[PDB]
DNA sequence: TGGTGGTGGTGGTGGTGGTGGTGGTGG
C-alpha cells in the first residue's frame, strides 16, 4: 500500500492494480507464528490505507482496482 | 481503533402363467 501511495502522489501511473486484498499481511503476522490472534489488523490497515489513498488520487487522477475472494460466514 | 471461517450421508421393495392323444383281433 505504500508502494501504491508513493506511486501515485507523483502523478506518473495512470492504472495500478493490486492482485488480491486477501494477500495483504500485515507485518506482525508475517514475522509471528501460525495460530496467533492477529486480531483485526487487517482491518485498520485497509481502514488507514483508504482514509489515506482517497483524495491523493483523485489530485493524480489515477484509477485503483483491487481484486478480492470469498469467504463464508460459520453461524449465519 | 478493527473481524475471523464451514462440517458430514442414510436405507431395499414384490411374483407370474399350462400344454397335447395312441393303437385292433380272432374262426
Amino acid at each position: 500500500l505504500e508502494i501504491c501511495d508513493a506511486l501515485a502522489r507523483s502523478g506518473a501511473v495512470d492504472v495500478i492494480v493490486v492482485d488480491s486484498v486477501a494477500a495483504l499481511t500485515p507485518k506482525a503476522e508475517i514475522e509471528g507464528e501460525i495460530g496467533d490472534s492477529h486480531m483485526g489488523l487487517a482491518a485498520r490497515m485497509m481502514s488507514q490505507a483508504m482514509r489515506k489513498l482517497a483524495g491523493n488520487l483523485k489530485q493524480s487522477n489515477t484509477l485503483l482496482i483491487f481484486i478480492n475472494q470469498i469467504r463464508m460466514k460459520i453461524g449465519v
